[PDB]
């Protein structure tokens, strides 16, 4: 029942019940003559809502504020970009605009800035040394270690057992290495490794692009990264 590029016009968003108070967003955007889908989440915090990531531009992330306001109805409050890529900070503007508090660590805050992206207005702290992880209301914020990007967070929903992976994580289907440009292929096995250790009890994954599925899309993805770095 999984939204895919099939059930979603560009422009639009859709959501999904993961789990009690735990919803994706799943949007899509062209790029470079191919159309891909793209994952959010959006985590009930009391009688308001986390979001998760942009929904990939600014009009994408229009529709998505629209949609949780006509399908769920409680206020988005404060939003958590995982990496400073466009397809998770862009739409930060329409989320400001509209009195979300945005968020990011400060190393994402840096590279957006490097790379003239779109720069979530607070600050999370205490996340810059690899293994670390904080509390942000109903999820735990971690960092594994650089993996797609330098300064790529993980969040857990402990109330629900639900692991977003972001862009870190590749569904099955990802069947090679995507956009590579700024990953750290050399410490990429070594920061999955990390989330394995630390949420071994995840019964729900969700990759940054495509299908949930369960704990092995760590495994995938480790394999996918190292059939890259082998690549001739
Ligand atoms: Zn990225
Ligand atoms: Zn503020
Ligand atoms: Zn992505």
């Amino acid at each position: 029942e999984y939204p895919t590029v099939s059930e979603i016009p560009v422009g639009e968003v859709r959501l999904y019940q993961i789990a009690d108070g735990v919803w994706s967003h799943i949007a899509t955007q062209s790029f470079d003559g191919a159309v891909y889908p793209s994952n959010g989440l959006i985590v009930r915090d009391g009688d308001e809502l986390l979001l998760i990531d942009t929904a990939w531009g600014a009009k994408n992330t229009a529709a998505l504020l629209a949609e949780i306001e006509k399908q769920i109805g409680l206020p988005v409050t404060r939003a958590v970009s995982t990496h400073f890529h466009d397809d998770r900070v862009g739409g930060v503007d329409v989320l400001r605009a509209a009195g979300v508090a945005t968020y990011a660590s400060p190393s994402t805050r840096r590279l957006a800035e490097v790379e003239g992206n779109e720069i979530p207005t607070h600050s999370l702290e205490g996340l810059s040394s690899s293994g670390d992880a904080v509390r942000f209301g109903p999820v735990e914020l971690f960092y594994p270690g650089a993996a797609h990007s330098t300064d790529n967070l993980v969040v857990y929903v402990p109330s629900a057992s639900v692991l977003y992976g972001g862009c870190a994580i590749y569904e099955l289907s990802r069947t090679s290495a995507g956009n590579v440009a700024d990953a750290d292929l050399a410490e990429w096995p070594t920061s999955i490794e990390r989330i394995q250790q630390h949420y071994p009890e995840a019964q729900f994954v969700i990759p940054g692009h495509g299908l949930p599925g369960g704990l092995d899309l760590l495994k995938h993805t480790t394999n996918v990264v190292k059939a890259h770095t082998n690549r001739s």
